[PDB]
Formats: C-alpha cells, structure tokens, sequence
C-alpha cells in the first residue's frame, strides 16, 4: 500500500476495533460511536472553535451505525483537520 | 494526536505535497488529481464502477483538466476511497 492507502486502512482498522466489540462486527451502537469520537478525535474536537461543527459531528447520536455513516463523520473531521493545519 | 488523528493529518499532508507544487498552493488541477488517483490509489480504485463514482463527483475527471480542485472536493475522493478500502477488507 501507498502512504495514502496506509492511512485509509488504518481508519478502517480503527473502526473495526470498535465495531468488533459487541453485536455485529461491522456496526456500532450510537453510544459506542459517541465514545469512539470523543476519545479518538479528542484533540480535533478541542481545536474546533465553531460549536455548530462539533454539533455536526455528534448530531443524532442521541436519536446501529455503519461504516458509510462513519465515513460522513470522518469527512467532517478531515475538513476541520485541514483548516487547523493553516492556523497562524 | 491519536492514531486516527495522525491518519487525518497524513491525508491532509498528502494533499499538500501535491497542492504546494504549482499554481495556487492549496489546490491542484484535475490533471494533477488524476495523477494522485492513479499513483496514490493504485491498490484501492481499480475498476470501472469505482472510477464511475469518482467521475460523477468531478464531472468526469478527464474533462477540463486545468480546473482547480480544493481540499473540500478532495475529501469527496478520500470518502469514495475509504469505502473501497473497507469493502476490500471483506473480499477474502
Ligand atoms: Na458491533
Ligand atoms: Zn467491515
Ligand atoms: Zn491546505
């Protein structure tokens, strides 16, 4: 795998680390997802100064989740990560 | 940074290693994005169907290859690649 592809695989690996733990191996409960995000994106979250974006990440977690839904969250975290790399 | 965060930063880093090279420092042409797709995703995006998803997003990645693509658009490609990377783990 390329460097880019190692990153994609690693993201998939982290998902699976959480998703394997209970029930079906490829999905996670909203509760488990909330825990994954709060731990694995702790620094990302701390650096987001727009509370509406944080709201975007956690939205609906109190209302199973699959990899496709997890991608949508990864996409948000990626936008945030890029913006932060340009912090003066 | 967590391992997940290092991978996010790594993805941003790879975009920037391409974007910084010519033109505007934070974008790349559609031509350059094709080069990134062909090289960096050689083991991930491999068939007509996955290239079709990408073409839909970029209005045909081969057309208007001077057009600039920003990080937000590149995210749409990373999302397609992640889906393929995941599907791959369940092939065997
Ligand atoms: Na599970
Ligand atoms: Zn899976
Ligand atoms: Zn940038």
């Amino acid at each position: 795998s390329t460097k880019l592809e190692e990153h994609l695989e690693g993201i998939v690996n982290i998902f699976h680390q959480y998703s394997v733990r209970k029930g079906h191996f490829d999905t996670l409960s909203k509760g488990e997802l909330k825990q994954l995000l709060t731990k694995e994106l702790a620094n990302t979250i701390k650096n987001i100064k727009d509370k509406a974006v944080i709201d975007e990440i956690f939205q609906g977690l109190d209302a199973q989740v699959d990899f496709q839904e997890f991608i949508s969250l990864v996409a948000i975290a990626l936008k945030a990560a890029h913006y932060h790399t340009h912090k003066e």
